[PDB]
Parts: C-alpha cells; structure tokens; sequence
C-alpha cells in the first residue's frame, strides 16, 4: 500500500520556516513583509483559495488585505488598481487570483503587477526566465509539486514523469521544473517528461503512464489516472480538485484503487493544495526582501 | 520505404513566399527590409550558415550585411555595437550567430537585441511568449521542424511525439511548439511530446520512440536514432548537424530509411528551413506587426 504524504503536514512546516525567516527580517529592522491579493467576482473556490492564502499570512506574520471587486468591474479599472499598489511602497506582494471574467485579459493583468512584487511569477519576464532556467521567482502550485517530491526524497534524475496537463500556470511550469537541467541558476529535476494533455487518447496516456516513476495529473478529469496506468511503487501527485457528488471533492486520481499500487500518492484535499498556499508565502518573504 | 522529405525544396517555396511579400511590401511605398548579422570569431560552421543567411535573404528582396568582429572581441564593445544597430533605423533585423567565445555572456548578448529586431526570437519576452503561446518571433530551427511537418501534411494532433534535446534553442522550442494548443494566438500541433535529453538512459528513449508517431532529433549525437527505436511508419526529423568522418544528422539515416514512413535528409533537411524561417521573420519584423 503506498504512503499518503500529507501536503497539510508538509505546508504547516514549511510555513514555520517562513515565520521564522520573517521574524528574524523584522528583527533585523526592516519592515513587516505586506501582500494584497485582489479577488474579482464570486467564484467560490476561488474565494475559498483566496482565505487560506491569507490565513497563512497571518500564521506566518506577513500582513495581508483581500481587495474584492465585483465582476462588472472593467480592465482599465483593474489596472488603475494594481497601478496604485505597485506604488504603494508598503505593499511588497501583489498577486491577482485567477480565473478572470471573459473580458479582462489574464495577460495584460499578469502582466501589469510590478515584476519584484509579482508573487504568482506570473509576469512575461518571470516566465521567460524560469523557461530558461535562470533564477526567477516561481509559480506557487509548480513549485509545491516540486517540494513535494524533493522534500519525500522521491527521485526524478533519468527517470519517467508523466504530466497530464498543460495550463500555462501549472501544468506547462511543471514539466518544465522536472526535466531541466540540474546544473542550471535555478535547477531542474533531470527526467524525461511527457506532456499530455485534452487530446492525448486515454489509450494513449496509460501507455505512457506506465513507463512513469512519477505521475502527476492537473487536468480537472476525476479518475483520469486509475491503478491499471500506474506502474507499481510508482509516485502520483495530484494536483486537480474537482467538485463532484451531496457536494465532494476529489482529485484527477482514483485515490482508493491507486492506493493500493502507487508508491506514493497526494490526497485531495489537503495534498497539492496547502503546498500551493506554503509556496505563495516563501514568495512573498522572497519579494519583500527583494532578492530577485 | 521511407520517403525523404527534400529540405531544399520546401524552403525554395517559403522563400519563394517571401520574395512576394517583401515585392508588395515595397511596391506599396514601404521601405526594404533590412537585415543585420553579427558573426564573432572563426568557427567555420557558423560562416557557412551566416552566408547561407545572406545569401537567402538577397534572392527574396531583403538588403543584408554581415558585421565581422574577432573572438577577441570584450563584451562590453558587442553590446555597443548592438545598442548602435538597435538605433540605426534602417536595420528591421539584428541578429548574433551562436556560439559565442567562452568569455562573453550569450544570454546578456541576446537580451541586448531589441526585442522588435530579434528576428532569433532568443530575448527573454520572446521566450516567454513563446511559452504563454502568445504572437512571437519564432526560433529559426524551431519554426524550421514544424514548417517540415505541417507542409509535408504529418499530423501531429493527438499523436506520440518523441524530442531528443532540452536546449533553449532548439530542443525546448520544438517541444514547446509541438505539444501546446492549435486554438492560441500561436497555434501548437496538440501533441504528446516527450522530451528526452542527456541523463535518459538509452532504454527509456527507446521505449518512447517506439511509440512515437514523430521522432526529433536534436541532440548533436551521431547514430543516435537507429531503426529498433522507430515504429513502422513513423516521421523522423533530423535536426541535429554532426561532422563526422563527412557531415551526417542525429539518425542513422540508412538504417531508419528501411523503417520509418517519412525521414529528413542530413545535409539538406532542416538546415535549409533553418535559413528559410529566417526569412520570414526578417519580413515580420520589417512590417512590425508585434
Ligand atoms: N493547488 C492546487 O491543487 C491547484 C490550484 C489550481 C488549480 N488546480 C487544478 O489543477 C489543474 C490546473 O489546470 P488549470 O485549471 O489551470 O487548466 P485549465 O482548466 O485551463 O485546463 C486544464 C488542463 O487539462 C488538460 N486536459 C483536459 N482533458 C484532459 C485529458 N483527458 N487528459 C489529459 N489532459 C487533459 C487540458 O488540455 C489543460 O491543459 C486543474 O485540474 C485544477 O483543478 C489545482
Ligand atoms: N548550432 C547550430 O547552428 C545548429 C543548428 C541546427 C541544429 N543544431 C543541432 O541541434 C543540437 C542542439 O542545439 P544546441 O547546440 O543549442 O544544444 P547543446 O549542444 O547545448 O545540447 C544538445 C542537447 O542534447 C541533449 N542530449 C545529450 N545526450 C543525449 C542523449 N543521450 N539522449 C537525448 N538527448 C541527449 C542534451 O541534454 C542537450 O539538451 C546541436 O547539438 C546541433 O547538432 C545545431
Ligand atoms: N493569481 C493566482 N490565481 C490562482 N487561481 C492561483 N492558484 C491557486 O490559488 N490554487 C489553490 C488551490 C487550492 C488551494 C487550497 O487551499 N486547497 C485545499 C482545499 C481548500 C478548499 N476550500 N474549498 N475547497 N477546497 C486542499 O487542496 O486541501 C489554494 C490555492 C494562484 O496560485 N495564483
Ligand atoms: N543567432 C543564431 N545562431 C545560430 N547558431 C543559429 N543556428 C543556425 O544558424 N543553424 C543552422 C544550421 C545549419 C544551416 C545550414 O545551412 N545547413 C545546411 C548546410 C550543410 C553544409 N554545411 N557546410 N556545407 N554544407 C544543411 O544542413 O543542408 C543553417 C543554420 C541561429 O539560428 N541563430
């Protein structure tokens, strides 16, 4: 039976280390480290995500505001005000939760955050840089993956990962992190990583999956990855969540069948999510002190 | 057997293409475009394919000149003479040949160039909307491999695709292009890429090219790609360019020949298309579309 890793076990220390390196900034005089998130509209789990990234900066002693907008709001309006608080000097972290009503254009947004307070790595440049391995301020969810399997010890140099998925915020990052180079600014995990994705046939996706010693699935489907694509002592991390039914969640994963072939495996919830929250406040203690 | 996609002649038509747009561009009052090529040191690979740049760029309409500096030459003196170029408002575009000496920083090299003349598409916002599938400048071997496959009319939607090589240049650029979507502002060719690159053992490469429909080599490795690796059938596309003893692709070329369905020719495969997608972009950026 595989090993279920706690991403809520993994997050609450991780946070802890963030406490501690923002005490000791404090300490050492420098301002206490501000982050504004702007949430647009009413979609409930972003409102959700939104909570608990303000949550942990509250356990980690970093000061947040949640600015809501409705969704009517236009994009010059939305500009106006990320413009404001990329001049507010108190403000060190700025991100914009995602997704955005059909006519502001996640780009342009993205792409308006002051790049040293662009907590997301969300900006052109930061996702130029990252794509050529330079130090770059990660993408939160990206990175949790990868902490995931670096802080478990799970192997990924020379070996099979599956990704499926491709979203340019978390599953392109992702295979990008696992097969780059090592020896880079900002180092890769060294294996050979597939891409699939909405018109990757299923037939075709277990035929890679099964070559696989990682899986890790971001692409919203329930029970896309099932025991029978998973070789065995193989790790598989779920980063979907999905609402299903009374109201459930789960991830891309068959959790209960994969559980009893997988050599590792990520709940949903508390697997990929809270890692996503952990990384966000590594970040903004990153962009406060002003590193990149 | 495997038919041998001719390099040469589809990079005839795609400049045969350009030599159009740059006569109606200039027939409609526009001025011509201009191309600026820095070549550093001796390398006598990197002279060779400088003067099929130039020599391509002449015969479809586009003015050229290649700027030659010694190896010798410091840093700080080739990002003046690129800061001057960005500012010359007759050069559309600018480019530096690759490989630069050891002491000169490549990546501080490339993002010098102006972001509206780096028809190499190797400034950092162009990586990265290349990355987001944004309208980009295109990588001249990258646009080249896919050219190759959308011309010879090898689908790619929903089909294996094995790539050899993660360099920035190449190899992640044709990965890049080849998995991501055909609904962006930069279609992709919604592939199932595999990248493989120096730390895959040869076993792993093998149980994935065996199911690739496309195999890309871009490696720099003799012999690397040889006919039990390939299903029946399948494309092959040669981008790798090695001088062994002679000049011969990342395939064995022979070999493959027998089984694949399709295979790219070293010399005269993607080279060719390398110099042709050069082309276009010099024309794009002429009419600054971005
Ligand atoms: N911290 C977290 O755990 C966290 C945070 C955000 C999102 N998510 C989840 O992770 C994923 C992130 O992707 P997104 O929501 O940004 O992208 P999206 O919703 O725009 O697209 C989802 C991706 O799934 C792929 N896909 C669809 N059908 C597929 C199939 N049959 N096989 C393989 N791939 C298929 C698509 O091609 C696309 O790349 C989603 O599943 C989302 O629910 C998780
Ligand atoms: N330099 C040119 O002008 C030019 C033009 C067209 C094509 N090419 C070819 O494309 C190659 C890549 O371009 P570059 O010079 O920017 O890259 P590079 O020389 O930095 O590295 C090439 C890649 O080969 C990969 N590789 C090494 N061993 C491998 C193995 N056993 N299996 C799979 N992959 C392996 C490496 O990991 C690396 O990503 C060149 O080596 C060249 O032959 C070069
Ligand atoms: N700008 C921007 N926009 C974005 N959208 C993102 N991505 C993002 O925020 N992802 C995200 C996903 C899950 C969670 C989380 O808290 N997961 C808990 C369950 C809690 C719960 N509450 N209700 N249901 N589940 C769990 O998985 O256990 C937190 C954040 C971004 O990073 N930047
Ligand atoms: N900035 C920058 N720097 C770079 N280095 C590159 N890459 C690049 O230019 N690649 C490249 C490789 C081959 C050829 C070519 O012409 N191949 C012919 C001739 C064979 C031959 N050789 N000698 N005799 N015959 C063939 O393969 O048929 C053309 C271009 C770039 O794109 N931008």
């Amino acid at each position: 039976e595989a090993v279920v890793i706690s991403g809520r076990k993994l997050a609450q220390q991780i946070k802890q280390e963030v406490r501690q390196e923002v005490e000791e900034w404090v300490a050492s005089g420098n301002k206490r480290p501000h982050l504004s998130v702007i949430l647009v509209g009413e979609n409930p789990a972003s409102h959700s995500y939104v909570l608990n990234k303000t949550r942990a900066a509250a356990v980690v002693g970093i000061n947040s505001e949640t600015i809501m907008k409705p969704a009517s709001i236009s994009e010059e309006e939305l500009l106006n005000l990320i413009n404001k608080l990329n001049n507010d000097d108190n403000v060190d972290g700025l991100l914009v939760q995602l997704p955005l009503p059909e006519h502001i254009d996640e780009r342009r947004i993205c792409n308006a955050v002051s790049p040293d307070k662009d907590v997301d790595g969300f900006h052109v440049i930061n996702v130029g840089r990252m794509c050529l391995d330079q130090y770059s301020m990660l993408p939160a969810t990206p990175w949790g993956v990868w902490e995931i399997i670096k802080r478990t010890g799970i192997p990924t140099l020379g070996k099979n990962v599956v990704v499926a998925g491709r979203s340019k915020n978390v599953g392109m990052p992702i295979a990008m992190l696992l097969h780059t180079d090592g020896a880079h600014e900002r180092p890769g995990g060294d294996a050979t990583v597939t891409i699939s994705h909405r018109y990757t046939p299923k037939e075709q996706l277990k035929k890679h999956t099964i070559l696989a010693d990682i899986v890790i699935s971001a692409a919203g489907i329930p029970n896309l990855i099932t025991a029978d694509m998973i070789k065995e002592g193989a790790a598989v991390i779920d980063v979907g969540i999905n609402r299903v039914h009374k109201p459930k969640l789960v991830g891309d994963v068959d959790f209960e069948g994969v559980r009893q072939k997988a050599g590792y495996i990520t709940p949903v919830p508390g697997g990929v999510g809270p890692m996503t929250v952990a990384m966000l406040m590594k970040n903004t203690i990153i962009a406060a002190k002003k590193v990149l």
